[PDB]
């Protein structure tokens, strides 16, 4: 008898659900001509369980923060994640030319940092537009840009008429509602911000208006290049606040990854989610997944896909294969298919654990 | 062959700690006469371990805010406490007469929840001093006080001369070092405060001048008695601070959690701290002491001592034996003596933790 740790993701019962990309997006079969699920880590007798909330192309992080967007919902126990890949350093985004991809890995650690912590305690994840007003006559700008990616969250909002520079203080409220709680980014470009011959220091506050909290960013840094748009994740109660900016352009939340049904404490799975080694991806899912809120997954190999080489590897499918049974124990040496004795002590476990013991 | 669950404190090996009040205060013996151990809970056979930190009329959060300190200091891999009773509704502590008690107990539940969410990740509690450089020519000034307790944790700094009202801005400089992190208050009277005629509403920031954060509280009630100073526990990295007031009173830290040596998590174990019956307790302990970073162990009796009837009780003395050995598995339950099999799965585990299968 044997009851090894094993390379899985997995659930104690039917309560589960997992998010991901075109390597669990049961629907992208419909773009393949002719029709074929190869393209899948994810095996497609699950495309009809409704535990899957997947967009090929797509990541919970680039939906959060561009105009390239799916509205990922979903609800679940134990909730699992296999995505991440499209957004990677392969991407190269920066706000600007003269930007910094690394800035943008550091956000994209932060981000779901808070995503694997609060889906450990909350049920449901989906996505809820933020409404703000603002007062001036100035409009929304995309100013952060590159290739395909477009940022819109949070929103820049264009300096007025009347205004000569960027040492202006203006303001917008923006209200949540409709979740127990909300995570929404807080940015500032953290750098020596050249405009018309004058060198400016971001600033942004947003502020509770009944719970009376600042939350704040100044901008630090000295270089005068190859920096970019640092972003904070605040995770925050319903009510109406206020983005105060004190310098350069105004920023605001459009989007929010909206939090409901608060659970007993219940460790995610995480899987990593990168491209073939041909290409660069990051390790920022891996640093954002820690004991005890996370069990973090990943291959042996290289990915070599079937389809194309970046879809349906032997080494992700096998990992993604435990979706497709019931387990009772959960650790961070992996996932024991049997509740009764093993040969090691689980570690931060969930569920039916078994004994090391004589 | 039974393995129940059972209401101890204990520890997996010899590594561990304990911080506690005069019912584990090994040195207050001293002071009865005759010498008498039995106003204890622990076990005198434990006085000689290096293990304890205790001090008879204390807490870790009375000292933390008050001129009644005591440098609760220590280090362990698994963390035990069994203090909180000297700060309780009993003292009716309000930081003047119009005030309000329950905002107190409101900071004591948000205080011991940052101190037992990070000593699950922290090997090493000890308080440091703050030192902070303000430069007007006002000093401190003691406005928060009731009885023989006394605030100094904020400090508040007096209004400069020249300033006829509260609406002035004001700043000091505090400075964070020798501890991997800090835990200190952030606190503002909230509340319609009466200043010669004049209502205000108290604003305070702190600002770590390197990265840019702004933490900041405003005052939002319009009640303009039953208020008082309420506190938010911030978790703070080394670093130069400025804390910038905005309205009614300048106030800084003065004292600091010092957190160090980042441990594996490990839960922290707590034990309710309360008096007799005929005392008003709280149980902002038990509100703060939640999975999976701790757990809750309490009698089912009153307090009842034998020393006097608020030291040496049944129960507790009995939750505290288990510090007398080493014991396999913590969990919400209990604790189990051995790490084989049971006939309940524990829950929140952590060690060597039995099987309740066949
Ligand atoms: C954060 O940045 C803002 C904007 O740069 C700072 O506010 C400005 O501070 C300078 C003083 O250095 C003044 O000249 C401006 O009038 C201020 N602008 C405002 C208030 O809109 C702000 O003080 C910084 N926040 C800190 C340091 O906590
Ligand atoms: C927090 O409170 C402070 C102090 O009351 C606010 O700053 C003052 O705001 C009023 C405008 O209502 C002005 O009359 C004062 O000149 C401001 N004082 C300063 C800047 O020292 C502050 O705006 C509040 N913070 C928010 C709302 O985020
Ligand atoms: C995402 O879908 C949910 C569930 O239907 C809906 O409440 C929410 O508004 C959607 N968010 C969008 C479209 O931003
Ligand atoms: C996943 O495993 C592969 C193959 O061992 C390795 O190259 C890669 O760095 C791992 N990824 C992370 C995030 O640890
Ligand atoms: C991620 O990569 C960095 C090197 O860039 C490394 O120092 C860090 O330990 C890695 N973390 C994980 C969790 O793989
Ligand atoms: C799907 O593509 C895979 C990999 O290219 C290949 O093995 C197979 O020919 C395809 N299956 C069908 C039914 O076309
Ligand atoms: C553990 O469970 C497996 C499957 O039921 C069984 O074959 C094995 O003998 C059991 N071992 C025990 C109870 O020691
Ligand atoms: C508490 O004791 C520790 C350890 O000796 C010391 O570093 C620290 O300064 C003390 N804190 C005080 C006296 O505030
Ligand atoms: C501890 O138990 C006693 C006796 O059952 C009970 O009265 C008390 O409320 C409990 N305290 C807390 C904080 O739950
Ligand atoms: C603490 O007491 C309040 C009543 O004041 C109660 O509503 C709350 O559930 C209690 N919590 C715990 C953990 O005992
Ligand atoms: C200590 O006090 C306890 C409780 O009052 C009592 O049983 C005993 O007389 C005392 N013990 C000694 C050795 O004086
Ligand atoms: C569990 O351990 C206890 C103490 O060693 C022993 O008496 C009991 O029989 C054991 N039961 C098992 C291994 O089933
Ligand atoms: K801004
Ligand atoms: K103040």
């Amino acid at each position: 008898f044997d009851n090894p740790p094993t390379n899985v993701v997995s659930h104690l019962n039917g309560d589960w659900f997992l998010f991901g990309d075109s390597r669990s997006d049961c629907n992208h079969v419909v773009n393949t001509n002719p029709r074929n699920y190869s393209y899948m880590d994810l095996n497609p007798a699950l495309c009809d369980s409704g535990k899957i909330s997947s967009k090929a192309g797509n990541s919970i992080f680039r939906s959060f923060h561009f105009t390239d967007f799916y509205n990922y919902t979903g609800e679940g126990q134990q909730i699992i994640f296999y995505e991440g890949v499209n957004f990677t350093p392969y991407h190269a985004f920066k706000c600007t030319t003269s930007g910094s991809n690394d800035i943008w890995m550091q956000n994209k650690g932060l981000f779901y940092t808070q995503v694997y912590k609060n889906m450990a305690v909350y049920r449901s994840l989906t996505f809820v537009n933020v409404p703000y007003v603002y007062n001036g006559s100035a409009q929304s700008t995309a100013l952060c840009k590159s290739g395909s990616l477009v940022l819109n969250n949070p929103a820049y909002i264009a300096r007025e008429a009347n205004f000569g520079d960027y040492y202006y203080k203006v303001e917008a409220d923006f209200y949540l509602s409709g979740c127990d709680e909300y995570i929404v980014p807080l940015c500032i470009f953290n750098g020596k911000f050249l405009s018309n011959t004058k060198y400016y220091d971001d600033s942004q506050y947003y502020f509770n208006k009944d719970t009376g909290v600042i939350y704040g960013l100044n901008s630090t840094e000295t270089i005068t290049t190859g920096f970019d748009f640092n972003c904070h994740y605040l995770v925050l109660p319903s009510g109406n606040y206020l983005a105060i900016s004190n310098e350069l352009l105004l920023t605001v939340p459009t989007k929010a990854i909206c939090l409901n049904k608060r659970k007993d404490f219940t460790p995610v799975q995480v899987v990593d989610s990168r491209w073939n080694n041909a290409r660069q991806s990051d390790n920022m899912t891996a640093v954002a997944c820690q004991p005890p809120y996370c069990y973090f997954r990943n291959s042996t190999t290289n990915y070599v896909g079937v389809y194309d080489i970046n879809h349906g590897d032997a080494g992700f499918t096998s990992i993604l294969s435990g979706l497709l049974y019931d387990s009772p124990c959960f650790s961070q040496q992996g996932v024991f298919r049997y509740d009764n004795v093993s040969s090691v002590w689980p570690l931060y476990s969930y569920g039916r654990c078994p004994t090391a013991a004589d």
